């Protein structure tokens, strides 16, 4: 163990990905078991005090620069002194905010963002409201549907913590259109993970556009706002938007309608149900990406079994999903329990080639991303 010691040692000598991996390591090491357990509680409590002063408007009464008193802050928001200074007095306590003197509370580096409606404050929010209620509901979940692995989109995880497992996750929202505002901003966060142009080489497509003018490029299945498809093709004249095709389900492709501007460059559009068999045939690329870790393993062959049969013998198909490695990273672990709750799971590379091969397909090769374990998976037909 003293190694790490002094890795991190001679790390801290230079400071006056893993940067600070270490020293959540090395904290790991030297903690026992009730100073872990402080450490979580004061976790819940530091969230706690984030989410009401961002509620409260707090963060945003405090000036980005300077120094204000707690009275004015609590007149400036309309709550009870004593309660502001209380919750303040956590984020004081673990660096998100600075008191100056007895009574003066200012901004930092890690609090600023909360102060505005922003992609991390969103996420901020629907982390405390959308995910939290449903981890602490685990225990009783399993104990009612049995202590296994949740699939399915009703009886989630999140529907039972709600109090209605009946509906489905997007139910559950679509009647509370400030849950919905805030979960959207907050996917803007990761919108862009790492993308295809540059992590993937589409040389190769562009000598089979001119090989075949006549077939489909790139098909984005579940593509959402075909982001991905613009990128891959915004300035490669041999990779022509107009050959591709962005499929999703008829409302969401509405929606790129109704939100594209006239004349812009657009894909094809297609409304669909990935569930059922692929319209598009013999494309050079199928891209699926940020899909089948909404599903079950079943579900994933049925959806991968679809795009095997529509694939030509030279057609690709490319997996954009987290790759676990075994064991995972804390951020991917961490992602794999909160996708349980709405029904999903992250995989190593064993479990996509299980999945894959039962869809008559194999995995050719893996480009995965620099310093995370986001990856693309090329398979073709088996
Ligand atoms: N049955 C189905 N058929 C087609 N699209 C579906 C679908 N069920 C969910 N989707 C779509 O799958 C997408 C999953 S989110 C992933 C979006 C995009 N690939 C990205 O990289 O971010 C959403 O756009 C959703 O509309």
């Amino acid at each position: 163990a003293d190694q790490l010691d002094s890795l991190a040692a001679l790390l801290t000598s230079r400071a006056q990905v893993q940067l600070v991996k270490g020293l959540k390591d090395a904290a790991g090491l030297v903690n026992e078991a009730r100073e872990d357990l402080g450490d979580l509680m004061m976790s819940f409590v530091q969230v706690t005090a984030l989410r009401l002063l961002i509620k409260w408007k707090v963060f945003e009464a405090i000036p980005l620069e300077g120094t204000i008193s707690y009275a004015d802050v609590a007149a400036r928001v309309g709550i009870d002194v004593n309660l502001i200074t209380r919750l303040s007095w956590v984020l004081v306590a673990t660096g998100v905010l600075k008191q100056d003197g007895s009574d003066k509370i200012q901004h930092t580096a890690r609090s600023r963002p909360y102060a505005s409606r922003n992609p991390l404050s969103a996420m901020m929010i629907i982390g405390f409201d959308e995910y939290l209620p449903a981890l602490l509901a685990m225990p009783g979940y399993f104990d009612t549907y049995g202590k296994k692995e949740p699939f399915g989109e009703k009886h989630t995880v999140k529907a039972f913590s709600e109090g209605n497992p009946e509906l489905t996750v997007n139910q559950i929202l679509a009647s509370s259109p400030e849950r919905l505002g805030n979960m959207t901003l907050a996917m803007a966060a990761m919108e862009n993970m790492y993308p295809l142009s540059g992590v993937y080489d589409f040389s190769w497509v562009a000598a089979k556009a001119a090989s075949d003018s006549n077939r489909p490029l790139i098909v984005d299945v579940g593509g959402a706002k075909g982001h991905t498809l613009q990128a891959i093709c915004k300035d490669t004249p041999a990779l022509p938007i107009e050959r591709c095709v962005l499929e999703d389900l008829p409302r969401v492709i509405q929606v790129v309608k109704d939100t594209s501007d006239a004349g812009a460059q657009a894909p094809q559009l297609l409304g669909m149900d990935f569930n059922q068999e692929q319209p598009v045939k013999g494309a050079v690329v199928y891209l699926i990406r940020r899909c089948l870790h909404d599903y079950s393993d079943e579900q994933c062959v049925r959806i991968l079994g679809h795009l095997a049969a529509a694939m030509a013998a030279d057609s690709v198909l490319l997996i954009g999903e987290t790759v676990l490695t075994n064991p995972p990273s804390r951020p991917t672990a961490m992602m794999d329990i909160l996708l349980a709750t709405i029904g999903g799971k992250e995989r190593t590379i064993d479990a996509f080639g299980a999945v894959v091969g039962r869809a008559g397909l194999r995995i050719k090769g893996v480009c995965k991303q620099e310093g995370g374990d986001f990856s693309y998976i090329e398979c073709v037909k088996a």
